[PDB]
């Protein structure tokens, strides 16, 4: 099925051209493109395990067998000569433009996959236009370019974890030899914040200049899909017109979920807020349980705060259920409270946000244990990590046909593509796809591979690794535990484990057996690593290398017989031996 | 030739039981040997792939073909019936220690490797012995157990690198708003030197008792091999005396060079007196350009010495050249002063260790740079770290036939033996091996398993990873690019690179484009990755996981289809694209 291949990139691809590695004239045609600065795909017939089949096929297209042949949006543009002769004749740059669409590539938002998507493809030539609007939080939060990561997630939530870390940094240098007390530092909320938006904004500045340098048209404009080549733009002036493209991508990413109870929206906040919030959140309350809650609670614990968790029923649903524990474990034995069993049922406000001195203001959480127990305490600050939902809505109109499945996200194939044909859905939209910055980025640069430069490597979404950077991080790739016992059954299922405790540990007079570590394995496929799961500093450094081998199929006796580097963490890994089915204790 | 693994089992086993997993009569006698406290090896030929071979050829020794058979050093002891009558007459403990030589093992070695395979092989019924002794350092530095790693080499330095790191933390929980001042701040060497110390002091002690539970006789008493089963032991008292064993393992590491010139051992000290040294180096020379070099000068600048570092030609000799000038740039940038193409030539003593204050002496170095310019400079402090050497004429007399290289080293075979049959060398004296922790350990402990459990893997020294825990880490696994090059020529060499910002850095205003890391790759197959090369904060955990993929056989394209944990410095690793033939910025 060579000859399908060749039709869908002949057809989505704006300009691609077919070549050879060692050719005289394709060289030809490539020196021109470059001269005049036209950018393209490059297929090197060449260098592919079935290139003779793909140049003769070509000429159900070109009626041409001979390498070098351009194409432009579906179309043959010709042989050497024939390129060559529209340069000469200063006709070239009007034919590589034609289009029935203003846009070879519209894409719907700016985030971690849109701007990758977008980028990768204006590299192959695609006429490509991103788009991107912030709609405000409910107290008026709003940010520049580059999406939920850029800007609310990822990089302010490490940054402001990594702030929380040096609170151990400045006890531990005591016991390291360094004359500081650390009862005597205080930690200033506004020069934490201050620097961490002076990096989003440099982002926010540096993919405004990517787009840029790389010719594509940055709208900061609310998109909406009408028809499926039709997008309909909202500028910041309420200004409505509409711009056409070839392909589309819906890249709109999810925003925060409030629970819907009284003063929630008026009086609480979420992550959206919290990363360029003008005042230090105080005696914080965070309703929630997965990993935005513990991870915001994890550090404003450590910067000083007097913090409350509230958990309806789990910690980290979703997650090997053993970790979770320890990581709360964790938290609760370093400040972080836990109310546990207990849902909201009111916020009222007892103060209002004192803009003058920057300071927060008052409320009172009226809820209920389970055991009937009447929750009521005041904190100055609420944080709602209750989840994220798509806001497709303001996005499509059903009328286009993009099938979302029962949570808003669309329903893709293995290929992003939606049920309509030219449209596609990267990142967090995308049903069923973990919600990860780098999984955003994958899907949206291999999409824009296979539409504008003929690639067929898909995105693989299968033992994606992941890192939970609460106060002590937590780092895994592959099944849970339960998972794997669930998918295969207990008895084929061994779990290899260990505590440890990181060197730097030791002269800090940190605790004994709280790091932990355990390879989840198939006893019935040779051992196979099905699971990996460290709990310890640097988690994520940790966990990246393995989920290379994993995606490889990599073995406990893979582990094994690799050497391990000494002293780090990692290297517990390449020495696991004792098993949860025998007992012994992993101290 | 099943026949010829089960006539080097059965011979070298000290107690070793054969049996099925699913076996009435084996578990009667396990159950005795446990009540019993008899410790030994047991191999199930229900789990081997070949065990219905050796089940007929155990008649060999036994007479008898079925399960469970027990062997006592190379000798039948009987099927069920023998055994529960031994044990029911009182005989059995008799039986099993029976032996012609005192021991089934001597260590000759209590460091990294010795303890690990002398650990190892007491579990499986080995009657052993550690043989440990440190000899002095000239100006009297000793310690206790465990060997150049736990006392004088990868835990001390750790710590010490990583009270030099937090230099930096404290540097940058200003900008991440903690409210100290970096300038007020001092280090105390005493205090730090006093909590590594305390932490060596109980893994000394933990490696003792460790010895003692697993029934291991631990002689604080130099070793010598006077025959291939007699080892001569001088205690403290100088008492000689002479121990027998059927199995030796040679694991006595190295010990610092000195250069021959005047003053060098009675003025400068080495890294086996730098790690308890009582008063802080101060304006400190550390003579030397590999590993144990620059990590010493590094955190001794990092904690506030001046320090220098004297190159005769090159930095890190035998690793990518590229990296280290990448290293040795970041130290030069960061404190440490480097007089490069130097030698010294003699060092005169201005002033004696002020024992009363703790203070250090004052040294006259004088050298002479390659361009004949005179060096002539006072230093409190001078570090030899210019290689180690073995010290095997105190451990063997030539007489009893363990062929050494030229370097002193003991030429071994690919599973440790050396030219005398029952003497193994494990760990930094076995002749071309990676000199690290982790390799003796796995060497002594799969050694101890082949010896007197049966088992055939062998230590597989090849890619080994590794990391120079200098200022800024250098992580690597596998080839330099230079060898590569080397081995399969230029045109098949695809070199990834990129540069790196960590996170932590942004907010920290740490420099761009100086962390750095590239995938060095053969062309010709399948882009296999040769090379891995890390320059960035905690390459140990980065590195780590990488090792099992490459051991594996990883590609550049196994890279690329991970998905990265997002944000970390190991993520790089799967987003590479820039390649160094094509000469674009890895900025
Ligand atoms: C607190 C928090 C912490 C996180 N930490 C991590 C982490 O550590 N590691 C990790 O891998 N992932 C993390 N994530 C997830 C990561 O942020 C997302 O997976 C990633 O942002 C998804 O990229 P995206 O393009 O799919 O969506 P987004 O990044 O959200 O981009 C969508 C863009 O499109 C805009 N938009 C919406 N509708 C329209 C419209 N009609 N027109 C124009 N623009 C529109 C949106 O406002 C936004 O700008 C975190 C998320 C949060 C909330
Ligand atoms: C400063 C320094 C830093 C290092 N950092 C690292 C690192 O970060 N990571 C890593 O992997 N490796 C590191 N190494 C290397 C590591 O220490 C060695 O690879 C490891 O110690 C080798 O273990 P071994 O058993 O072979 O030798 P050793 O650990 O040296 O044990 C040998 C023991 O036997 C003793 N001995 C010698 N002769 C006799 C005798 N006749 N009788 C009885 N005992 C005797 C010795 O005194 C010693 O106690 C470092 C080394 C140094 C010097
Ligand atoms: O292959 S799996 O579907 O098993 C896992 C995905 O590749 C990535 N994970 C990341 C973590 N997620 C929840 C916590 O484990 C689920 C999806
Ligand atoms: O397989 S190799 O012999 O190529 C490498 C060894 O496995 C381990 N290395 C570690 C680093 N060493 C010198 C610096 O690269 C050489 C041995
Ligand atoms: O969609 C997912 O499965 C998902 C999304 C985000 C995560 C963040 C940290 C840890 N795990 C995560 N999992
Ligand atoms: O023997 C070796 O090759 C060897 C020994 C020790 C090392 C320490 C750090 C980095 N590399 C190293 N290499
Ligand atoms: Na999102
Ligand atoms: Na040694």
């Amino acid at each position: 099925g060579t000859s399908q291949w060749l039709r869908k990139t002949v057809d989505s691809a704006a300009v691609i051209l077919f070549s050879k590695t060692t050719c005289p004239y394709c060289k030809k045609v490539k020196d021109v493109l470059a001269e005049a600065k036209i950018k393209h795909a490059t297929i090197e017939l060449d260098q592919l395990s079935n290139g003779s089949a793909i140049q003769k096929c070509l000429a159900s297209f070109s009626k041409i067998e001979t390498v070098p042949q351009m194409f432009v949006r579906g179309k043959f543009i010709g042989d050497s000569q024939t390129v060559l002769k529209y340069y000469s004749n200063d006709e070239l740059a009007g034919i590589v433009n034609e289009s029935k669409y203003d846009y070879d590539l519209i894409v719907i938002g700016g985030g971690s996959g849109g701007l990758a998507a977008g980028k990768e493809a204006a590299k192959y030539g695609a006429k490509t236009a991103v788009l991107d609007y912030v709609e405000p939080t409910p107290i008026g939060t709003t940010w520049g370019l580059g999406g939920t990561c850029v800007n609310v997630g990822c990089i302010p939530k490490k940054l402001m974890h990594q702030a929380g870390l040096l609170s151990h940094a400045l006890e531990d240098a005591e016991h390291f030899g360094w004359s500081l007390d650390r009862s005597k530092i205080s930690h200033n909320w506004s020069t934490m914040v201050e620097g961490v938006q002076s990096h989003i904004g440099s982002l926010n500045w540096g993919y405004k200049v990517a787009l840029r340098d790389n010719q594509v048209t940055y709208l900061n404009a609310k998109g909406r899909l009408i028809s499926p080549h039709e997008v309909q733009i909202t500028d910041k002036n309420q200004k409505v017109s509409t711009i056409t493209g070839n392909k589309i991508i819906l890249a709109t990413g999810e925003r925060p979920k409030y629970p819907e109870i009284p003063g929630a929206v008026e009086y609480g906040i979420t992550s959206d807020d919290l990363f360029s919030l003008p005042y230090f959140p105080g005696k914080t309350l965070v309703i929630g349980a997965s990993y935005v809650a513990l991870e915001c609670a994890g550090f404003l614990a450590s910067l000083g705060g007097d913090v409350t968790v509230m958990v309806r029923s789990i910690l980290l649903r979703g997650f090997d259920q053993q970790m979770a524990e320890k990581v709360g474990d964790y938290m609760e034995n370093h400040g972080v409270k836990f109310a546990k069993l207990c849902v909201p049922d009111e916020i009222k406000q007892l103060k209002v946000v004192d803009t003058e001195n920057n300071k927060p203001g008052l409320l009172l959480v009226k809820g209920h244990y389970t055991d009937g127990k009447k929750f009521e305490e005041e904190f100055e600050t609420v944080i709602f990590a209750v989840g994220r939902e798509p806001q497709l809505s303001k996005v499509l109109c059903e009328t286009v046909g993009v099938k979302l499945d029962k949570n808003g996200r669309v329903v893709c194939t293995d290929d992003e593509q939606t049920t309509v044909s030219n449209v596609y859905a990267i990142g967090d939209i995308n049903a069923g796809k973990p919600q990860l910055t780098p999984v955003a980025i994958q899907a949206g640069r291999y999409l824009a591979r296979r539409l504008f430069a003929g690639a067929t490597e898909l995105t693989d979404y299968s033992n994606v690794a992941t890192t939970v950077f609460t106060p002590l991080e937590y780092g895994a790739c592959g099944l849970s535990e339960e998972d794997a016992i669930e998918k295969y059954g207990d008895k084929d299922i061994e779990v290899y484990h260990s505590n440890f405790k990181p060197l730097e540990w030791t002269v800090a007079h940190r605790e004994d057996n709280v790091c932990y570590m355990k390879l989840v394995c198939r006893k019935s496929d040779n051992m196979r690593v099905l699971g990996l799961h460290v709990l310890g500093p640097n988690a994520g450094e940790i966990t990246q290398g393995y989920a290379v081998a994993i995606k490889m199929g990599a073995t406990k006796a893979d582990f094994d017989r690799t050497i391990g580097i000494h002293p780090t963490c990692s290297e517990t890994f390449t020495t696991l031996h004792v098993t949860k089915k025998s007992g012994v204790s992993p101290i």
